[PDB]
């Protein structure tokens, strides 16, 4: 039964896409929505997933 | 690091040798939570509600 991830404040600048690793859309239990990403220095950011250039992101991270 | 996730606990005693540190989850939660980080570096919920857990970050604060 260990924590569970979730989001209550979105970064609010596009990062340059290039600085980032992986992602995770945070568990439905979450009060929000969200999309975690993992830069490429084991830093974790959420971001808004209404966004577009979040799902730009997500979408990359896949195809 | 900013806007990084916060951890929230959705499930729910621990023998006292193998805390190492514990940590009290963001009132924006669902539930409130102390967090156990164990000497493997494993992360448990626990009920604040109980008193083995109260007890223990008073173990922890104390020394």
């Amino acid at each position: 039964d260990t924590p569970t991830a979730c989001c209550f404040s979105y970064t609010s600048r596009q990062i340059p896409q290039n600085f980032i690793a992986a992602y995770f859309e945070t568990s439905s239990q979450c009060s929000k929505p969200g999309v975690i990403f993992l830069t490429k220095r084991s830093r974790q950011v959420c971001a808004d997933p209404s966004e577009e250039w979040v799902q730009k992101y997500v979408s990359d991270l896949e195809l």
